[PDB]
């Protein structure tokens, strides 16, 4: 007949998943969860509306449709970008959860994981092969919940004041998400007291913006930020400019026939097809650059009632762990996506002027004063034209502008401000990475063994590559359960003096300290006084 | 009488004096007048040549120091009092000192003539590590050094005036330089060989003859000791020295017209004035002076930044150098938490108070940029580093980036340029060990003192001299201090390198702090200009 493990009430009616095999034992998952209205025809851009109970069984048997975006098609058919592109098909009904655990499902309370994707805010979705939760639920017995979310124009498009383009739905998704997560998780055998959000670059951007957001900070726990901030350059734009992209798109694709009135405008953008709105994304963003996405967050006072870095400064944060992180090379590969003269394909050596014109373009929006800045920094004056030496300046300088230091800055803040902070460094590179050498351990490659990607058998990691998985997977689901990764090689806290993190390698824990604090000293405590002045 | 000891220049005769060194005897003439007394109302003139005169001149003892500031922080204490005046002061100091190999050279001998600092507000030709007997016996050269007004009395400008027209300090120097064009062969020296060399102003001075074309016609190799004219303190604009002459004249009850404001100046004691010279400076500060050389396009036709930066610099050879922590010495005199008694281990609010007096009359955002590039964001409260940390700060800003610029320009633009660091702590150096090798104690070794058996330096330390006044003869006589063995190589501004002095062999290094030098010479100007 059927299976009872596989049958689960929630509050909206009756849904039914799978046992899936993992190496391991068995898990149960349930795929594809309606938690919204589909943001269809009259509701694009508008904040997500709960979703409708529902008479007879949902077959939550398979992951949904990715949220339209982008596609990749830079190497087409190269395995390091094809991993990051949609794996089901595009559709803007696409909100939709995926629930992990144990098989039984647990007899008592289990700790959450829910787990928030990255992607620029312009693509990602939760049904990518290197987000499969099983080996997480299978191996340290949680729950783990992921969740999709609009990106692009559909999610983050604002024209900021309106009602039909109010902003920040991508994020009131999420948080749709989460709470879902409260009133139903514990139907899955998850404890609803004990939820960690975790999520990787612009994933971790809005984690940071969940902490930011009181209506959100009620509904999780802990956090864990991997390679990614709130107050990065990049996560977040201000009303007006939101405005002037938003105008600009629509003006692109015919409509209004023109800021006019605000109805009028987003009216006509909803007849558009969303292929169309995807095409002309990128065209809207005021200068050529790296690192930059046309529709991110908006700062308008409602969900962020002011700049990131103003809460993270205000706030008071006892009583709430977190877990931070970055892999070794995070600006590596963004070089081969618009810096002169990089590529995959070959070593990247730079010229001093590829080097210069590099800086304008993995900082854009800056004087050339604030410019000349980052030279004088990051320029070795006893080898200025080295062209190796110069491939790892122009590395550090996005990776410092964009990851590493909004991070540190977060780190540095939280701790002085009453939580506990953990950090790390990634350091290994995995041996089955298509990535050239020169690119270290580019972004976002720690992402494969925190989910336990290497127990699959059917991919070739070494025997040692999956030692170090289990370990990443104890140390997060430790911090999870009790907020600390240590197991019950020590793991020190993150403290604004100290600044200890750890090295994350097949090597035991090394304690090291400072997170490239020279540089980050520039980027956080200079340089926003010569922007002043 | 002895002949060796009478010369005849063109004022007139001269009688000189036989001078005792461990290697033999020297001829000495002391005290010449290369100018008439700027007195009266020659006093913020210009320098006229001194008239002839009848009889033979006694050229037996040095003659007076020109009114300065006498420093009075340590009394009694060596560090300080091998500086100060060590004859009386006045305003008849305009003489100048010969000293030759004994018996006086038959072939012309190279000329090697010395410009001592002090500011710009003192110094004196008489000092006794300025004794030229010892670098003249080793190394069989023609030592000329020349006393020029300081102070008020040799930088007062009122610009535009013809009462009180500015730089004839500078002045004074070029008429010495002119005078031993005129005068260096009856003793034996070749007008056509003279290398000028000088310690800090005095390496300023050099630089400024350099650029300056009535100057450079009247000498052919130069040698710039921890100075250089490009100088954050070496200059000053037309409307500061203005400025700083007005409220020297009200301090000292002088109606604050140009022609009365400097009559009155006149008629006031020549002490009056050096009593009141620092409290004309806009802010408190360490390595800054009231009166120095002024931009007004007749001396220096721009600013020296400028010059240096469109000059042709080909057939000139320079030698310049710094010493190891030029920085220390100057703190002891206004930076909050220093003392040659204590360790100076400073708090970080008295690092970041010194940041502003070391580096003044910058903007709140400039002092920022400092204090970013200068503190260690591992260790940013470390008394240690702190103290080492300002140190820097002072040695950057005001000695070693100024060479360091001054040097890439000049080589990357004909000259051929030779770097040293000194980086040797004098056995008989009586300031503290943490100060390391300061400002100005190069000197004693480079004019041979360690040699004078009355003074304690080692063995080894003697050999060094002997090395020292070796490399710097052989500049003299070719261009090269190498012997016609380590090598030293040029500085180039792309190698940038240069050599280590000590008691050890060269070794050649790269780069003269160029981390921090684009700093203050690449990045800082522009903050400056937005
Ligand atoms: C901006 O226009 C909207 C939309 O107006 C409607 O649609 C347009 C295409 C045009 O044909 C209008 O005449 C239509 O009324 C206005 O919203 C409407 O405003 C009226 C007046 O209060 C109201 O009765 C309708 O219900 C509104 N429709 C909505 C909210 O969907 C709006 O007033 C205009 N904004 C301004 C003038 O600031
Ligand atoms: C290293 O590669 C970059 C990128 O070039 C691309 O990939 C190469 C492997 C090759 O297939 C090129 O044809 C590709 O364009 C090179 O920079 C490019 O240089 C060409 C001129 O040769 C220029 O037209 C492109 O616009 C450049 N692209 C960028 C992004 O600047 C670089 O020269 C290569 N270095 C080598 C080959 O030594
Ligand atoms: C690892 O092993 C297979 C077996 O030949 C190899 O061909 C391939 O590189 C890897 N397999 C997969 C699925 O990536
Ligand atoms: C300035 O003094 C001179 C000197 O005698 C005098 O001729 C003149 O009257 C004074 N100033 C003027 C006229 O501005
Ligand atoms: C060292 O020489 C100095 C002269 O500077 C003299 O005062 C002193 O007595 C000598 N040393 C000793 C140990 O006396
Ligand atoms: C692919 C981008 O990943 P992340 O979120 N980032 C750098 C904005
Ligand atoms: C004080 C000795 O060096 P100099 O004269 N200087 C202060 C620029």
């Amino acid at each position: 007949r059927e299976d009872a493990e596989l049958l689960v009430t929630v509050r909206g009616g009756r849904l039914r998943g799978i046992r899936l095999k993992t190496p391991g034992g068995p898990v149960s998952a349930f795929l594809g969860i309606p938690f919204a209205e589909p943001p269809m025809g009259p509701r694009r851009f508008l904040p997500p509306e709960p979703k409708q109970p529902w008479s007879g069984v949902v077959d939550a048997t398979t992951f949904q449709s990715v949220c339209y975006q982008y596609v990749d098609t830079l190497y087409p058919g190269f395995e390091g970008t094809e991993m990051w592109n949609p794996n089901r098909e595009l559709s803007e009904d696409c909100l939709y959860l995926n629930v992990w655990t144990p098989y039984p499902r647990p007899t008592s309370p289990t700790p959450v994981l829910v787990w928030i994707y990255g992607g620029g805010f312009y693509s990602g979705a939760s049904s990518l092969d290197v987000y499969d939760g099983r080996f997480l639920v299978q191996a340290e017995r949680t729950v783990l919940v992921s969740m999709n979310y609009r990106v692009g124009a559909f999610g983050f498009l604002a024209l900021p004041g309106s009602r039909e383009a109010p902003g920040n739905v991508g994020l009131l998704d999420q948080r749709l998400a989460l709470q879902w997560v409260q009133e139903n998780v514990a139907a899955f055998g998850g404890d609803p007291t004990s939820v960690t959000l975790f999520g990787e670059s612009a994933g971790a951007a809005s984690v940071g913006m969940h902490l930011l957001s009181p209506p959100s900070r009620g509904l999780f726990h802990r956090a864990v930020l991997q390679s990614g901030a709130p107050n990065g350059p990049w996560a977040t734009v201000g009303m007006g400019e939101a405005r002037r992209r938003a105008t600009q798109l629509a003006h692109l694709v015919g409509c209004p026939p023109t800021g006019g009135n605000d109805t009028e405008l987003v009216a006509c953008l909803r007849t558009r097809p969303a292929q169309v709105l995807v095409n002309h994304e990128w065209h809207v963003l005021p200068q050529e650059s790296v690192f930059r996405f046309s529709f991110v967050p908006v700062v308008d006072g409602d969900f962020l009632s002011d700049t990131p870095e103003a809460l993270i400064n205000a706030g008071d944060f006892h009583g709430l762990q977190v877990l931070v992180g970055v892999v070794k090379d995070e600006g590596s590969y963004f070089l081969v996506y618009g810096a002169p003269g990089f590529s995959k394909d070959n070593e990247s050596l730079i010229s001093r002027a590829e080097f210069l014109a590099g800086v304008r373009v993995g900082v854009p929006q800056v004087s050339d004063l604030a410019a000349e800045a980052v030279v004088l920094h990051y320029t070795d004056w006893l080898h200025p034209e080295d062209p190796a030496r110069l491939r790892e300046a122009l590395s550090d300088v996005v990776g410092d502008h964009n990851v590493v230091c909004p991070v540190a800055q977060l780190a540095g803040r939280l701790a002085a401000q009453g939580a506990r902070v953990y950090a790390y460094v990634f350091e290994h590179r995995a041996s089955t990475l298509s990535w050239p050498l020169w690119m270290g351990v580019p972004h976002g490659y720690e992402i494969e063994f925190i989910f336990g990607i290497p127990l699959d058998p059917s991919r070739n990691y070494t025997a040692e590559e999956k030692i170090f998985a289990q370990r990443l997977m104890r140390y997060w689901a430790n911090f999870a359960r009790t907020g600390d990764p240590n197991e019950p090689p020590q793991w020190p806290p993150y403290t604004a003096g100290a600044q200890q993190y750890v090295s994350l390698d097949l090597r035991p824990l090394e304690v090291r300290r400072g997170l490239r604090a020279q540089a980050c000293a520039f980027w956080n405590r200079f340089l926003p006084k010569l922007l002043s002045a």
